Formats: structure tokens, sequence, C-alpha cells
């Protein structure tokens, strides 16, 4: 792919966090912590998943960005709608609102309903995010296999603002610590 000339700096917001991650200083990595790390709650924040949006809002172009994702076992990433639900149980599909991949169980899957089973030979330690806002496209890239594509959403009725969306997953392990991680440019 010629995407990485569309990078972003994506900076993430604590507002929306769930109240157990902790956010670095430079709101470029995010974790999940052992407890509830002392914040007051807000309409924003999700309440049941381990969930976090980006500060940016796009409503237009092209944008790419890349997520380091080595030794977790648990991950959500992708695009969601602004106006997503917070509050509650809910799936990870595109009528919800959100166009997502994951790691489960040692499967990769992509958030469709019901969701796509994806075929990864070498599993990635960073992942690369382009969204299309005209086109209607969001597409996942291998950057660990020379950049190879992972899954593309197509015909996205994005409906609204689009925000980076990420899940740093339970830790129920003690295998699932890591942070994620955004890349540099
Ligand atoms: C209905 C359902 O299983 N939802 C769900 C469960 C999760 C999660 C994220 C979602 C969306 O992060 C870890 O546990």
């Amino acid at each position: 792919h010629h995407h990485h000339h569309h990078m972003v700096h994506i900076t993430l917001d604590r507002n929306t966090a769930n109240s157990w991650l902790i956010i670095s200083k430079d709101r470029r990595q995010v974790r999940m912590g052992d407890t509830h790390q002392n914040v007051s709650d807000n309409k924003e924040r999700f309440s049941n998943y381990p969930m976090v949006l980006g500060a940016q809002r796009f409503s237009s172009g092209k944008m790419y960005w890349e997520v380091d994702v080595t030794q977790k076992e648990a991950w959500d990433l992708g695009v969601c709608r602004d106006s997503v639900q917070r509050k509650g149980q809910f799936s990870l599909s595109p009528e919800n609102g959100f166009w997502t991949i994951w790691l489960w169980q040692d499967s990769y899957e992509a958030g469709t309903s019901p969701q796509t089973t994806l075929h990864i030979q070498v599993p990635p330690c960073q992942i690369g995010i382009f969204v299309d806002y005209e086109a209607g496209v969001v597409s996942f890239y291998n950057i660990t296999d020379h950049g190879s594509l992972i899954y593309t959403f197509s015909e996205c009725v994005f409906a609204g603002p689009l925000r980076p969306f990420f899940n740093v997953g339970f830790n129920y392990s003690g295998g699932n610590a890591a942070p994620l991680k955004l890349c540099p440019l």
C-alpha cells in the first residue's frame, strides 16, 4: 500500500476512557490498570469494556495511523461513529457504528455481523488503519508482514464524524497487560 503519506498524529481522549485505563502523559499509549484509576464518572466513558477513543474527529478525506499490539492476547482496533453507545453491553458491528478487527483466543476476526475469520500467516506486532471517508472504506494492514492487507470494509455508511477506536482488552489471564501504543510517523 501507499497510504503512509496520509499519516495523522492520533492522541487518546482521557475523558472517553473506561475508568480502569491508564493513558500516558503524551496521550499515545494506553493500558489496563489493576484497579479503578480514581477519575470521576461522565457520560462519555465506556462503562463495560476497556475502551477509549482518539481525540481527533474525521468527516472528510483520507487518514492513516499505526498501532503497536506487541505481546497482547486480546484487543479491538478500528474507527467508530462519534455517537456510539458508551454504557451497557453491545456488539462491535457496522450497524452499531463500529468498523473494527480484533484478536481473541489465538484467532483474528473482522467485526462484521456475524464476525468474519481473518487469514493472517504472520501475527502482527503493528497494525496500519486507513480510512477514506468519501469512498466509504476502512482498511487494515499488517506492518510486520511488509504492509500486507488484512481486511477492507467497503460500502461503509459512516453516518457521522468518525473517531479512532481502541480496546486494550481484559487481563483475566495475566498475559494481556501490555499497552496499545500509537507508533511514530
Ligand atoms: C456482547 C459482547 O461480547 N461484547 C463485548 C465484550 C467484551 C468486549 C467488547 C465487547 C463489545 O471487551 C471484552 O469483553
